[PDB]
């Protein structure tokens, strides 16, 4: 009952000396999708670079092998038709537009009017419906939005209600919320928006982001956004296998992940990405599941053979 | 107005491969104490070995030296003479007694009455008091001891209540508990004996632990446990580092680290302990303040200097 959105490829590779090869961005998606079984991927930013288009292209013309193609998702902007191009000869079928989601990001970075810069996204989704794609939106900086300018981004939720898009995402950015401030944000969107799709996009700077996701599914969220080993520019997004062993262990709601797959996905996540977790990284570490102080006693809902270690 | 308890020589010395020598640990008892200003350390655990006493002593001497001596704290059990001669000995004045919080555990390890584990209790803490030394006491299992055997943990506290003892710990040994649970528990205790001093010490094998601890800290805790680069036996103690940067911007509380020597403190504890963290690390990592895709926009109040780095 919860969609699970994976930013490893994407959010995950933005990360400082991280870079996946065609081949690796490949046996990743693979892995995710048919054996983690996560809903969905984010796999790539268009207009990135060429390479990265042809990238998209192989596993555009693998997803369409296999039925999946819808569930393969790219971080667009709105700058008019470039975007919709680009990933309209990646092969992709789903665009996850990237949008203000504070007034003090859409006066500093743009210097557009609520107005003028809503007339640009509803161009931007106009054109890639008209081509055939799908949309999310992303208000981008909505951690800090919800708490300063409440009112512009109450209005730009307005305004994308009347748009046709698949999904509005409700990121904390710069990875700034509690888990109290978590829920009132999330709580004050779905209580306007009952119809609505929402999903929670997490940073674990203050390492609070499986705990803020938690709030949000409290809220109402329906997905949530996360990447294997928390891999993601600064201290990266809310870490994947915590997320999902919390979700099932600590909630009444549900994932379609296949918990025995975790550890593979770490892994192969470890090795291909180059950035190495800690031994006692939660659920995925080394060490992890290892009491040598501990004298069924200390037994842990969190088991080695549940997540495909140890048997 | 919130204590800050490290365990990370102790609690963090059980992780498996990490083992500190008598200057390591003075050297890192040193700073913790002096320069990133923790209100006290627990270094060790009684009865372990000689050496470990001889270390003890040593630290001793030198906190002596210092009028810091009440600040360090040492893991003691329920033996009747053994762990307070030891302590006796070593030159410590505190002991953390190690009490059994659930009804599981009383049973299964020990097979005692209540009545006579209370017993037991009250002899150590009669006899560490008679011999010059500080009690406080830990609730181990307390996460599970209070959902599943709330009367003996309620009759545990009322029968400690009567003793004279420092502080009472509430663990989540197993680190079981989601916030809104390790709410409850806390509540639960604080509002029965609104006069005992009670700190949380949380374990991080959900990734919950500092959410955790935040919640504690609604429900009236007085101080918190908590390990440097979250060092501990499974997925480690509470990550100090990411819980005092946290108490201090997502909370109304306080505390008298030194946010600046930070950075030092985590540098110091993974070259001695041997056990590398990522570098998306809370904080503390090596990449965790570098923003390479966005493009003081994406301003943090997680700042370099802030910590005692690039600058
Ligand atoms: C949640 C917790 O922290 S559980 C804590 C359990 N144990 C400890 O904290 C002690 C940690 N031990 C050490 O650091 C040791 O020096 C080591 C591990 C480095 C090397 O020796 P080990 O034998 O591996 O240590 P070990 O794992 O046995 O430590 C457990 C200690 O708990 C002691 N203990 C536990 N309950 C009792 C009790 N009721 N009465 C007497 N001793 C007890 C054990 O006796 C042992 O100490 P001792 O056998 O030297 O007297
Ligand atoms: C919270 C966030 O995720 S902020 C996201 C910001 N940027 C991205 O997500 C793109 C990530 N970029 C990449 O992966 C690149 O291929 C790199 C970093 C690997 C190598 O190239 P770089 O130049 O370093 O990438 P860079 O950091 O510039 O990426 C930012 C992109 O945002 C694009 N962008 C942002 N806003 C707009 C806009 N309003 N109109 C057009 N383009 C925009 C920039 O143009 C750039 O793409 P482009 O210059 O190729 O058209
Ligand atoms: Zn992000
Ligand atoms: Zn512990």
């Amino acid at each position: 009952r919860l969609e699970i959105l994976d930013v490893t490829l994407r959010d995950g590779e933005q990360t400082r000396g991280v870079s996946f090869s065609t081949s690796e961005k490949l046996n990743i998606a693979k892995f995710l999708l048919q054996k983690l079984n996560v809903d969905r991927v984010e796999i790539a930013s268009a207009r990135v670079s060429k390479g990265e288009l042809e990238t998209v292209q192989k596993i555009m013309e693998w997803a369409a092998t296999e039925q999946l193609t819808e569930r393969i998702e790219i971080l667009g902007f709105v700058d008019g038709n470039k975007t919709v191009d680009w990933i309209k000869d990646s092969g992709a079928k789903v665009l996850n537009l990237l949008t203000k989601g504070s007034l003090h990001h859409l006066e500093k970075q743009l210097g557009k009017t609520p107005k003028e810069f809503f007339t640009d996204v509803s161009f931007v989704i106009e054109y890639a419906i008209k081509s055939g794609l799908k949309i999310n939106v992303y208000l981008e900086d909505w951690s800090n939005g919800f708490r300063n300018s409440p009112d512009y981004v109450k209005s730009l939720v307005e305004h994308l209600s009347k748009e046709h898009i698949e999904r509005i995402f409700l990121p904390d950015t710069l990875g700034v919320l509690s888990p109290e401030e978590t829920f009132q944000g999330v709580d004050s969107l779905i209580q306007k928006y009952p119809d609505i799709h929402f999903e929670f996009h997490g940073h674990n700077d203050y390492d609070l982001s499986v705990a803020n996701s938690l709030q949000a599914i409290r809220a109402g969220v329906k997905g949530l956004h996360a990447s294997i080993n928390g891999l993601g520019e600064r201290a990266g997004n809310t870490p994947l296998e915590a997320l999902v062993t919390t979700i099932h262990d600590k909630s009444n709601s549900k994932t379609n992940i296949n918990e025995i797959a975790i550890t593979e996905a770490s892994r192969l996540v470890e090795v291909f990405s180059g950035k190495r977790i800690s031994a006692n990284r939660p659920i995925v570490g080394e060490d992890v599941f290892t009491q040598t102080a501990g004298v069924n006693l200390y037994a842990n809902p969190i088991l080695p053979e549940r997540f495909g270690r140890k048997r």
